[PDB]
């Protein structure tokens, strides 16, 4: 079975409600879907529960994509955000603009890609399920999970004070890389964290330097509103 | 903070440390591609991830690492996370899309699979093996929760294999780098050092057999047992 309103003509990215601690996920393909001017479509998932929804994303979260193939004959699917990122960097960044453009490009995007994957971004989720979520309380945990958010900040920090190093995985231009790093390496972040941002001041710098990027605000802008507009759930218009 | 003396970059030099029990489950997967795929490559053992020269190539000082060759050949690049190293070795050495994918569809669910197990079943057992055997205190409410959350990623993993015809993860018709990433994590000897009955997930038991009989796996688990434990300790072996 499947919902009434959720039909694909464009890229569809499935995000839920807006809130604090909702959107670090959902903003990272909204942020590059903003930088390469895609057409897509937001549908505000009510219950990731939802037996239609485990069918699009088996993991039962946001973000999640559905969209025409190539040919526009058939639908893909992209779930988990570093996926999302990738699969619109396939599809729409043909130019490798984000992607990377040659083989020496794409090896650092995907090292510091998925240094955020598997490090920064499990490391981050934990830290929240188990300071909000968990039903009992085990600061010695969420302690040590802070102390290994330090570590990853500090590995951001050391390459963005080598020469010349902008951004995370190229010198020049922001990478999904970068998109993939910010919302997990900002100022109100590292507040949530209960970290003062300012001990990494090149990451301090960086991070402001993504936030100045039009199309990074108003990915930050849209994802907050998403369920407070007229429809509170289904496809957005 | 000097690169050892042996340290030379002609071909892909693939960065490991002694063959364990716990020391292969992330860097025999790029090897797993390499056999598979026929690529020349060295191995250099790694004595101290810890080294400061090592931290130069790898920031978050872990194996698996790989320095190679740019294309040309004229520029050196560096691949780190086993994810990072497999997708890498795809780029470079699997021009056919084999298990990188061929075309947009293929990728799509080729990265969501390997980003799921990069992002979930990886980072969840890593902190299982860490604070099961690692850190100092022994914290058990903790440890069963990470024990706990590696069912919900083997009952995700069954779910798919469950589909029709779905004989891999990514794809129905041949294994993908996803394949590659998820399998020592999902295998019957993991999941016993996880104390969990791996019989209780058929199809993925079923997916992780016929795995394991795929020639350059067996090469792969063979090979990784047993760098460190040549004549040659550490440094470039050959």
């Amino acid at each position: 079975e499947r919902p009434s309103d959720l039909v694909v003509n464009r890229l569809v990215l499935f995000v839920v409600k807006g809130t604090a601690t909702s959107t670090h996920n959902t903003v990272k393909p909204l942020i590059l879907l903003e930088e390469l001017g895609v057409p897509h479509d937001i549908y505000v998932v009510e219950k990731v529960s939802a037996p239609w929804f485990s069918e699009i994303n088996p993991h039962k979260m946001v973000p999640a994509i559905l969209d025409r193939s190539p040919d526009g004959r058939d639908t893909l699917r992209a779930w988990e955000s570093t996926s999302t990122l990738m699969y619109i960097a396939d599809a729409y960044d043909k130019d490798g603009t984000f992607g990377g453009r040659n083989v020496q490009e794409r090896s650092e995007i995907n090292n510091w890609l998925t240094l955020h994957t598997a490090a920064l971004g499990p490391t981050a989720g934990y830290w929240l399920y188990f300071y909000k979520l968990h039903p009992e309380k085990l600061p010695k945990t969420i302690e040590k999970l802070r102390s290994n958010i330090t570590v990853q900040y500090d590995i951001l920090e050391r390459r963005l004070n080598e020469p010349g190093q902008q951004y995370l995985a190229l010198k020049d231009r922001p990478t999904i890389a970068d998109i993939a790093t910010l919302p997990f390496a900002m100022k109100s972040t590292a507040e949530l964290f209960g970290l003062e941002f300012e001990k990494w001041p090149k990451l301090q710098e960086w991070s402001v330097r993504m936030g100045e990027r039009e199309a990074v605000k108003r990915a930050w802008q849209r994802v907050a509103g998403f369920g407070h507009g007229e429809k509170e759930y289904g496809m957005l218009e």
